[PDB]
């Protein structure tokens, strides 16, 4: 039939919800940002509707950074920094360590009968990648090599910059992927990879230059992000946006930070989740939980392989473990269902997990076999203890 | 660098998680089928790890033939059965109605040098099918063309077989999609779509015969689906799964069945939700409720557009609306949380919604502004009061 079409990549990532999520304004449940008060940092909740696709743009970019922060962290030429930069609508980030090989690629060059390189591959080439054939023990949140391509077609222009310590090379992405102009190669000994860009506002929904409230709205989300990434990178590397330091170097700033206005001087139980074998036992897992009466809802902030997840049974493996506990020091005192007992917890998780698969290339949700958790992970019988105390004397109240 | 690689859809679609959820068994969060006792259908959980791309393969298809009765619901020949099956591991799904134009498609046969016929690109050709233009009002399921693909790359064999009335055309694609065999093409007059194939299921984790709970608990997650669908089509089409008919036809019969084991004789609340204006006054949601004090959460099954989705907002919209007029009764009362109020209650919501857009291929979830309901829809005010009532007589028992 007349209906009957066939579509290419860059058509359809710029009308399919699938690759990013909605392509316009939308209720995103949970939508938070950073917000400073005084000298203090408060997360927020963002009540205003937004475009996911836009919020995965800079997603996109961001877990390519703290990927190869996780890649390099145990190589000699290491990432010391990841800078993001928001102004006037542009958006850039920046990380040092190695760049993206500047290379000719000979099957790319044969498909396009032109002179094509590595990093226009990595830019332009959909389901290209170094993490197509991705081991079971890698730690990367990039996995399906689409996220890059996907923040140049909702691009009026990008520009990609990377040096590999000989060379330089600089390449104008433009019109949505539309128009990939040739690079420029030159000596450098620099290194570094940068991407900046201008998303295509107008089309997601937005003002064409920002509203005042969207500017402020989407400036909070990325320094949220910033910090969420400053928490889980690892201990050489520094994260700024807009210049700035990013102060959340570990779960403990991060749960003050999201519970400064709920609970100020709020107690923070804290745990080091390990494993006995490996891959497991190299990635141990940071905790930080509030228990406040003033919490109406479980809540918890995932950042698992540098990827702000929203679902998962690594959540489920902690709320269950103390669950139980709260279930037998309460029969005791009365002598309570799995939502109870976690209801006024408030929890941040932050680490690797080796094997996990993802629910689509959004990576809302990750996917394991509960009994990874079971047989391989303990959680420290003191946080349990203490989480288990703080919830009891809650319900005794009541 | 070595590890940069270029793959092709169908080598992608075997190694990520991106396009049907985990490739492995793993732990799904609410996994249910349905059980036969006595003669009472009775929806139970399936508390074992299995395979989401497994799962999908099923789902696609059936969500493919659910979008042909909604595209012919209101024309001449129109979609009267969908016909399930799952025997010796082999899965296969009926419809009659149009079949699938048997017309040689001039673009694809170009770029494959070869008679290519519409059937082919829509089973083999990745991002290809008559959604890709897709109207904001279309409620179909189907939106990206790439749903059938996904089926075939995951069968060891696969038969597509449809005839439009002039012609019948019989197609074998096997080994994951890499041996497209050339069509069958014959006069006839039947008009039906068929999709039969065998799942991959050693690959996807499972026994290469499959074990007896592996198929006991396969069997029981399909007939579920298709009780579901039973709820979802239109009036003139029955839903068959090995043989039987599916005797689910409305909202109350999904409620009574996810709540036979917990519940029994339980009163059922009953609403219709309409809209005041197109396109939304043309979809009626149908919603029935179960309201215990045995229930431990909150829990909803939705089919949206044919789509078992876990979540959207069209579930916060009444737990919302519930949850506000709760608080003003049992504050009169008194004179409570979101977590409390619906912590009560089981509710099915069934219909169809125009213009929403999904986070992934799988449509776990839909995306949409909350301000959608509030302005359009109203939920009748005599289903609010006797939720409202039930609701709050439990919480004024403890
Ligand atoms: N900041 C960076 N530094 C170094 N290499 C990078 C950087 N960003 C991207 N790359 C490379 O470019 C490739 C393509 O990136 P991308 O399209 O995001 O795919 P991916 O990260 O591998 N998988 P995904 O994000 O899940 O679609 C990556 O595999 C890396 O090899
Ligand atoms: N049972 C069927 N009867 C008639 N036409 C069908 C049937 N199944 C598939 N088709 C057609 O085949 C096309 C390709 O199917 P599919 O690959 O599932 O894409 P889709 O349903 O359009 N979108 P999606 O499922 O979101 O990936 C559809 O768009 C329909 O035109
Ligand atoms: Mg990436
Ligand atoms: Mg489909």
């Amino acid at each position: 039939m007349e209906a009957f079409e066939i579509s290419d990549f860059k058509e359809h990532a710029k009308k399919k919800s699938m690759w990013a999520g909605a392509l316009n304004k939308v209720t995103i449940s949970g939508l938070m940002g950073v917000f400073t008060e005084d000298e203090d940092l408060m997360a927020l909740p963002i009540h205003r509707d937004h475009c996911p696709a836009l919020l995965k743009i800079f997603d996109e970019i961001i877990v390519n950074a703290t990927d190869h922060e996780r890649a390099c962290h145990n190589k000699t030429k290491k990432v010391t920094y990841i800078k993001i930069s928001f102004d006037k609508g542009v958006f850039s980030c920046e990380n040092d360590g190695p760049g993206i090989p500047i290379a000719k690629h000979e099957q790319a060059s044969l498909i396009a009968k032109r002179d094509v390189y590595v990093p226009e591959v990595a830019s332009c080439h959909f389901l290209a990648g170094t993490n197509i054939n991705k081991a079971k023990d890698c730690i990367k949140g990039g996995t399906n090599g689409v996220g890059l391509k996907l923040a140049m077609v909702h691009s009026q222009w990008a520009i990609l910059t990377t040096a590999d310590g000989a060379q330089k090379y600089v390449q104008h992405i433009n019109q949505r992927l539309d128009i990939i102009e040739p690079p420029t190669i030159t000596p450098s000994r620099e290194m570094f990879t940068r991407i900046e860009l201008m998303p295509v506002y107008q089309e997601l929904g937005y003002a064409e230059p920002l509203s005042e409230t969207e500017q402020a709205d989407l400036s909070a989300w990325i320094y949220l992000r910033a910090c969420q990434c400053a928490a889980y990178v690892g201990k050489g590397t520094t994260i700024y946006y807009n210049d700035k330091p990013c102060r959340t170097g570990s779960v403990m700033a991060l749960a003050k930070m999201y519970t400064l206005l709920s609970a100020p001087n709020s107690t923070i139980h804290t745990a080091t989740i390990k494993a006995d074998a490996k891959p497991y036992s190299l990635h141990p897992l940071q905790v930080a939980a509030v228990v406040s009466p003033k919490f109406k809802k479980f809540e918890h902030v995932s950042v698992i392989n540098g990827v702000n997840c929203v679902k998962g049974e690594h959540v489920t493996f902690l709320k269950k473990t103390i669950n139980e506990m709260v279930v037998k020091k309460f029969q005791q005192t009365i002598k309570t269902t799995l939502r109870d007992s976690c209801s006024n917890i408030f929890i941040v998780i932050v680490g690797s997990i080796p094997g996990i698969e993802w629910t689509g290339q959004r990576k809302d949700e990750l996917s394991i076999a509960e009994n990874v958790f079971k047989t391989h992970y303990s959680i420290p019988s003191s946080f349990l203890t203490s989480m288990t105390k703080s919830i009891v004397d809650i319900l005794l109240q009541s």
